[PDB]
């Protein structure tokens, strides 16, 4: 499925997401898990603009907001 | 080779990160791409305890000021 997809449409983004989520998630229980995240974040997020990347902190923080709650 | 991986090791996981890397960060000019990127790491990240949280969180937050700084100058 990943390797070869080849998304532009919204549909396509979605189900690419889709796809990912379903893969790296398989190893969310590795000692490896959170720096492997923590490199690949930022390495994915640097083209991003400033206010693009400020949702994506936004969410992750009301996402900790939450965790904390629980 | 993403779908067949099966990584277990510190460098499998560096090696599966360059992979993921390089077949993500084609799309980046794609207007869905922020988009996609917003669901795809609070996905990601949703299972993660607050110290993990953080950690990724300060990542992006000092990418952020640093891609200001640079603007700004």
């Amino acid at each position: 499925g990943i390797d070869a997809m080849n998304p532009s449409s919204r549909d396509d983004f979605t189900e690419f997401g889709k796809l990912l989520k379903d893969k790296i998630t398989q190893y969310e229980k590795s000692l490896y898990y959170a720096s492997f995240l923590e490199v690949l974040v930022r390495d994915v997020c640097i083209s991003l603009e400033i206010d693009d990347l400020k949702k994506i902190t936004n969410s992750l923080t009301v996402l900790c907001s939450e965790k904390q709650k629980q």
